């Protein structure tokens, strides 16, 4: 049961202050919702910052790029904050936040790897599927290189296997700008 | 949950997608079945009734689906008076890319990292030889119907469409523009 | 998720789900497989609309693969019973009992959009158990076909003999071929 | 399967040149029958072989393995339908040596068009459709040759399930005699 | 069926009106997203007043737990923790994460601690990556648990090797809570 | 399933909560415990002096979830009356015995059952040992509290809870699980 | 029920006594091992006399097929290939692998040729490896099938893109077999 | 149906001429059988060569090492011949044949990769499983280095992913000695 | 299973070789126990050879094999080929003193016994006491045959402990590593 506040559900109350929740696996439904929220908020105010909360294991690459392109297209800066974890396409979207406004809390987990998929059937069908996922990885690595400041060659090497980063290591890597440390 | 948006009135609450429909935006954000087609067809009929002059905006993030359900949407877009803009965000595959190509001439768009896929229709038949023949003749005629309309809306020949849609053909937004499926790749606002 | 529409009136904002808004302008949706629930709803909508106005036309949207013959005949009989002319429009597809109901619209007011698909075939069914039980089931589905073909003959203008031959297997028709056959009156071309 | 003084019943029948087609026709059944036919040819090229048919048919290719082997070998292969011959089994019943195709009085003979399935792309469905259509043409041409009926008549008579009595099968040309007591 | 109280509040939403958040289930990303959003909502309402985290949980996801942990430490209000029924694993970790001097348990509440659980599959290098990750996760957990209990990291490692059930009184002695809240 | 009553419209159970009646009418899991614990905190905040009425028609369930309800009953100031209607089995009968002194009731044909706690253990011998020591502790914890509230000895409870022990309303009164059999007028 | 013949042989073991091997099922490793072992046994009995490989098979494992293929080529005796019923995929490859001039099909036998089928699942680089493997396997198959049919590699590529069913006579024209085996004289 | 050829089943006849079949996935049942055949054949004759046929996708590493150790323990040379395919522990055993007597037919497929496994439970239990499989890989890679003549660094890198090799490439790599060409 | 007339394992049994090459259940125990009794009846002085390629299994089934090895007069040699784990490693250690072997790459695993218990608290207690006694029984015997203390065996069997053949020899589970 998601609690009510007064009548907003808790997540709708957060959207009132320009906070969007990416708190699940990324499919087309999640992407359609977030994309729509981004369009609504920029229509309300094109100057004020938007805040993208990220607690996600990733998911669909095309659904992820739906969110990515909408972030870049709109005028407002979209801040990103990783709380809990950002894995796979979640960490890609974390790195896609406005330059200087990509954050994570100290114990947040960031993971990067190569895209996952499958193919079955004739040899030429397997080839088409293989060329597709390789082009998709090159596309992902190229953008990640541009937003982190790392070389495409280094991204390729570091995303070959599952690579778990602490929030601080994600800052060192260039996936975020600051680790949001708590007040004593 | 579908997020609720609330705006200060002289406080009115909307579900996000109904609020988008208020500004003439229709969401094609799922696999195309009869239910999705009926909704989109009804929305198109509602918006043209509200205003026959103002543009309609069809958001497309779909893997495609039913060809007949797709043609329900297609024919309704062609029948109504206002221009239907199409924008691919995320992906448009199969019937989804067909509907992307069906948007108003000069108003078919995609964001730079959107994926466009085209291929021949999928189906199945089972039973007697004459039943398989009927099913085969039907899906072949459906492909001719699709390819002929794609040729008209892209400028590509029916022979080239046949060859390019024989297997899965993935296109970038820029390649989709070059192919004639869209008119412009939308680049970021300043 | 059915989208909501918001109309401003002189009393205030009025919210409708999209399909209920269309019902306000006498548009009924047959947009699914025909079962008893779908027939019960459509039959009730027809009775509601004729009570509001017995002269005005009603519009039956048809995007259906067909389904139950008895549920189809619930809709058919209610269309013929009420005073209002029921226009039918095929958008997407009309197959089996869906195409039967497309042909059941008011004379001169049966439509299809250019790329809509119309299919006609003989009814489907099953029988299991004793020889006498299989006989009863076979006689029942055969009389149901004669019933369907007789009414389809009357509404298309085709003979019962020609309808029998043409519905022996799956027979897919274009919107123009459906017009030529007599299943619809006009193809509604775009302006 | 009982033993007889020591042979299993079907191996004893094979000793007297009798082959059992008593099940659905798959590749395993075809491989067995084809091998038995070749074996019986080597034992004696002159003496008749007797193919017992109680079968609902099955695989068309597996059926043609049996068909071609029957027409290839030197000995005449008598066919006898006991119980039923359907589809490919009734095709093989008709494949027996001219004048030596039989059925018992209450045996059931059924003929229909070949059954199959296709799934995937439109061009793949087209290929499967052209395949099964040409397979029917191949079956109907051979059935026309062996029954004496026209290809046009067989096409119409195999459109749906067509059940025949033993006497009707004789009149059709699927068999030569109804074997009385 | 959750009962309602009359504005109409479901019982949990009514408790949120008095700054009480419920952690009453297995910790997954949905529970974390909700609790994190409630913590942000309550500190926005008032940054001085105490928040009260009810804990009846068997634990669950370590990343989802750390989403709640970091959000507790980030916000200005003291987050009190009270164990009613049980707190195990990540739930007992979040119990120890409460404001200093404001971590409670009712007399018959059960507190359990152990090392984190997981799974690994595939190639030898993939298994190595999974093992190094879950070992770093335990070090990360034991470090924080050491600081908040006052026990040595060597002692935490030993006592979390197997399932270790503790009474409310034993949890106070261990440093997981501050007081056993006895009935007046 | 649940009917509405109008006066402000309430579902039947929410209307009962307005008169300080809490329903324990199902298997005791964490969700049921969380709900009841929240209702007890709501009612004591509304009025810390007026009685609360815990309806008990439960087969029991989770011991920790039961102890969530138990500890919340003992902590709050209001008297929590307990009334067994239908049945109170296992942890339900523990909570029936946990009601305010002199205000634990049962209707004449209500069923009260008591037994030892149920559980599981899998894996290594030391893991089984830890699991066995835990549930044995949990039983002592339950038996010690039952002893205090019933007036029966710990060793007597041990023997009487070894197997399933069904009791009538009158036998539950005689045992000390309830105070009165609430007879009809 | 495989019938016995009378020493008591099962029917297939009796056929092996006259140098006939049965490829009458889907090609898996078990079938390949048995056929490879039979081929080694028959060459040891007699290194000159022809072996007969009956083929009624829908194909199967490519590696299992190449176990059979390589053993045929390695041994001294000619392996006649005899298509009865049907030869599809790797079955039709093995049909084409029979001794030159001694590849047969019966008049109504079905021969089908198409590209190899497979699967890939996991990371992008794992999918790439699986794709490169099956593509190289196709080139290997096409190159050999080119050499034995007399058709160009690009013609084989085009004609095996989809399912391609050939009659016995069309298989002879294509070069997959040498003769449509006629009935024996009597 | 295994054909008959006294009357022997085909594989028993091959065993009479000292040919052992490794034609399936390597489990404990297959290893126990092959190990027993090796022990039987060396007892019949310690000097005459044994021939290990390999058409296997591999399987259990321990079951593979059962066969490996028995090959090295016995006096007779165990020839290895890859027909069809040798993958994983199957290709390890192909490389384990007598020096100069490891073969493959021209179109045989050879695959090498790192060992596969699983682990579940506590962090310390996962650690133990990780330490074990890594030791198993080093154990395997060291023997490959010795029998191929390649450096262990090269073996480590080349077995990181699935690495398919032709018969000629297997010869060049050192996994086999000759590609057995047809007469 | 190839033939040589004898099936391969029956031919090995003719030379007093018993195969423990599978998971240990009652059926495997009954077979091996019966082979041990049969081989004693054939010759009470000549050695028996127990091949061990097993992941272990039932402890009572393992103890059926153990007691029968100890009961009979002939020495029972044990050789680990492939792997011996759990009860398989226990039975490996139970072989005749000075005649317990393993090939170089053979794997030896030792760990505490696994079990399960469901129901009432007193039933869980009875199951827990039983498996604990079973561990004491196993550790006491493993102490006698390895030469290690009961405390060290308790420590080293708390978790999965994978040993090489040489490490198993050093531990006392075997006497010699058979070199080629
Ligand atoms: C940059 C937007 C450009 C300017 C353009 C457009 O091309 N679109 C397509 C579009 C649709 C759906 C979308 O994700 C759901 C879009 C996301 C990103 C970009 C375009 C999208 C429709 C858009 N509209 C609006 O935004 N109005 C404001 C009301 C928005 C809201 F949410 F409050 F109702 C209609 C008018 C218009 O011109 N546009
Ligand atoms: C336009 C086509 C012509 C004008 C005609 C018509 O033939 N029809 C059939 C129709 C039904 C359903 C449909 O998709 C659900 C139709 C879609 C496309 C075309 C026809 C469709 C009904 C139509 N109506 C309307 O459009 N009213 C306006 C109110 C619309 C809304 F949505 F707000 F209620 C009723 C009046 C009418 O004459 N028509
Ligand atoms: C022409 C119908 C005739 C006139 C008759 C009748 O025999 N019936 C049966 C009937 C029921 C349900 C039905 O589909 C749900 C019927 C459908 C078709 C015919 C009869 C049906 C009830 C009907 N009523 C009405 O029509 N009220 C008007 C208000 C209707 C609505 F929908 F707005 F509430 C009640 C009064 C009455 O006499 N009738
Ligand atoms: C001159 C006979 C045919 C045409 C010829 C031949 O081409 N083949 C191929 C063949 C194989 C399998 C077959 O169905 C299993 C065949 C079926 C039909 C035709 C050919 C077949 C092998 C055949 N053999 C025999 O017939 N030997 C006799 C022993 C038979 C048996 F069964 F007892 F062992 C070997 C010698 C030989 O020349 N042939
Ligand atoms: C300390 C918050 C910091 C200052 C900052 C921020 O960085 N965020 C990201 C964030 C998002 C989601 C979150 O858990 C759902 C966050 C949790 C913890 C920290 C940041 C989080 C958005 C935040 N906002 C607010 O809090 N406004 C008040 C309204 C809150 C509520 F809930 F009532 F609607 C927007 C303005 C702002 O500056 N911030
Ligand atoms: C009495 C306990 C003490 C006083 C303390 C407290 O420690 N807690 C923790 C607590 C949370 C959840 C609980 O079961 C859901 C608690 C149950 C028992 C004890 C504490 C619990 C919060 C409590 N609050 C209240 O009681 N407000 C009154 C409004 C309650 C309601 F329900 F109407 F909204 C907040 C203020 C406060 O100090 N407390
Ligand atoms: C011809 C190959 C060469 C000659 C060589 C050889 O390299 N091998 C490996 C081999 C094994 C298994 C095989 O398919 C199961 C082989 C298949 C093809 C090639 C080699 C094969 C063993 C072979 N043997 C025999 O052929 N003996 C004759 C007995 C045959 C039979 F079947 F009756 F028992 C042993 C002697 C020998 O030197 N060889
Ligand atoms: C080299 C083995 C050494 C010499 C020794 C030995 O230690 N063992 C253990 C052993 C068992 C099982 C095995 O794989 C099933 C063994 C495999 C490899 C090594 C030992 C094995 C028993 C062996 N025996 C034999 O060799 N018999 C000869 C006949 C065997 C056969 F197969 F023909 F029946 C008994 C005599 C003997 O001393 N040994
Ligand atoms: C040694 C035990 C003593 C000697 C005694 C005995 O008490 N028993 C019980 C027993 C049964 C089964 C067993 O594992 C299947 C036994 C195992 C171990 C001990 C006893 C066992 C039967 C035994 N027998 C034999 O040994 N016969 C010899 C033939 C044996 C074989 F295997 F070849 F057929 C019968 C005669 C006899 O007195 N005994």
């Amino acid at each position: 049961l998601i609690p009510t506040v007064i009548a907003y559900d808790i997540y709708s109350r957060l959207l009132k202050d320009r906070i969007i929740m990416l708190g699940s696996q990324i499919d087309d439904n999640v992407a359609n919702s977030i994309v729509s929220q981004l369009l609504f908020l920029q229509a309300q105010d094109s100057e004020k910052d938007i805040y993208l909360y990220i607690n996600s294991p990733g998911g669909s690459v095309t659904a992820g790029f739906a969110i990515y392109d909408t972030i870049q297209h709109i005028k407002p800066d979209v801040q990103t904050i990783c709380i809990g974890m950002a894995a796979s396409m979640g960490s890609f979207l974390l790195a896609a936040g406005a330059k200087g406004k990509r954050f994570a809390l100290p114990n947040a987990e960031v993971m990067i790897h190569q895209p996952l998929g499958g193919a079955q059937g004739q040899a030429t069908e397997i080839e088409i599927a293989a060329n597709h996922i390789l082009k998709t990885r090159e596309k992902l690595n190229r953008i990640l290189s541009e937003r982190t400041g790392q070389s495409i060659e280094k991204i390729q090497k570091d995303t070959d296997r599952d690579n778990f980063l602490t929030a601080e290591e994600a800052k060192e890597y260039g996936l975020i700008d600051e680790v949001m440390v708590p007040e004593t």
